[PDB]
């Protein structure tokens, strides 16, 4: 592959700091939403997040990320049972004491109705390897890590599009998800995005963040 | 406690023109290794670093320590440690297919960049954090890279320009030198600037939204 001058869209200081300050006001705003209304979204704005997520960087540009979308409510359905039995089992079990007291402050359980609720899942799965035209193996350098920064992308993009979210972790439920999807098996689940509207009735924790000097270290 | 949640609502229409804008702007960041020596508005950096730590974590953990450098001297120890790592991992630690995998970015252990950068952000994921005692963070490289792909789109906004990189077998040197706690891993560095007049990057494409997007 050849190497081609990069051009740049250059802004004047003063705009800079207007747009790096109204981009901060956006996405502070975001919040992990977990109450989402059945009200149908447009497939374009979907499409075109997923393609946002896609310009991320990946390690020696292997782009090792799969976003599967589902808007079938049977389909739905069973990856709600599959979620809901294999959470209870980790909240009653395998997380321990610690983690689920960790997480009163968000009253999360295993009860997650917005796997219905929502018009869209989208399961982000990310690519252990990958494979040449001719079948053999490839690499995929720094494979999680690539696909949790287009995750975060896709955030920035849903936020921007004035949907919301929640990324969660459905611990022990990859394989089955895995399976049901009809995804190959060097795939596997990272993570799982609820997609729409709130609903009215929405809530959040009053959460707090860090300011600036607790998260930034100068030199 | 819990408080209602307030949505900033688009119709259909501005969520469209919106969301296919920013795939637009997305779209021109490239990885870029040459970067002007330039200054930068450091309000810009405050920002986009504050927009990072808008990012979702594991049980609200918040474990990311963004440790940004601008003083030369401290640049050019960073370099002289990451050329010598790179030295190594290029010959004897990577592996042919790895090296052989890199041939058309053209990289090497020259990085030019750390000395030539206005500024670096090193981005330091907390394994766990501290109360008394130690405090569980879930998630903890996963919410981190998530934070520096939001840092990534709001460099992108901001005007300014970097690569992400991941300085194999250098964060412990790195951690000592910048004086950061031993909770505190190196999960990646971006030096961040305008581009240089002559920049190149590789002509790369990216998959079709049908190879990666199933429905
Ligand atoms: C997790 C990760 C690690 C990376 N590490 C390096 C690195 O160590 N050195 C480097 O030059 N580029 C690194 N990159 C940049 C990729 O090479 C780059 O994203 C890819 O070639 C695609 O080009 P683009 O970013 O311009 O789309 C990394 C990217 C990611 C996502
Ligand atoms: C890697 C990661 C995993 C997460 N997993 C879950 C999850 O399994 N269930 C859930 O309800 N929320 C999950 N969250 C959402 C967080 O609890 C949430 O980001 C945090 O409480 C802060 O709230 P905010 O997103 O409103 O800032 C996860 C967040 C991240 C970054
Ligand atoms: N870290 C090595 C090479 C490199 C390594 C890994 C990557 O995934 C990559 F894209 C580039 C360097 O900075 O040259
Ligand atoms: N995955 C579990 C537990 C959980 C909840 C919230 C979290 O932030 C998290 F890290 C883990 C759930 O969805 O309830």
């Amino acid at each position: 592959v050849e190497h081609i001058p990069f051009s740049h869209n250059h802004y004047p200081e003063k705009e800079m700091v207007k747009r790096s300050q109204e981009f901060y006001e956006l996405l502070n705003k975001r919040r992990s939403v977990r109450f989402i209304s059945n009200e149908q979204v447009p497939m374009e704005v979907i499409d075109n997040v997923i393609r946002t997520a896609g310009t991320a960087p990946s390690g020696a540009h292997t782009e090792p990320w799969t976003f599967v979308v589902v808007k079938d409510p049977d389909v739905k359905h069973k990856i709600r049972k599959i979620i809901e039995e294999e959470e209870e089992i980790n909240y009653m079990k395998r997380m321990g004491h610690r983690w689920v007291t960790d997480l009163k402050k968000l009253r999360t359980n295993w009860i997650k109705e917005y796997l219905d609720t929502a018009p869209i899942l989208i399961l982000i799965f990310k690519q252990v390897h990958g494979f040449a035209a001719n079948g053999k193996k490839k690499v995929h350098y720094y494979n999680e890590i690539s696909v949790s920064i287009a995750c975060g992308i896709l955030l920035a993009a849903l936020q921007n599009a004035g949907l919301v979210t929640v990324t969660t972790a459905p611990l022990n439920c990859g394989p089955r998800l895995r399976v049901l999807l009809g995804r190959p098996a060097h795939e596997k689940l990272l993570m799982l995005l609820p997609v729409g509207y709130p609903s009215k009735e929405a809530t959040v924790p009053d959460l707090k963040r860090k300011p600036l000097d607790q998260i930034m270290v100068t030199v």
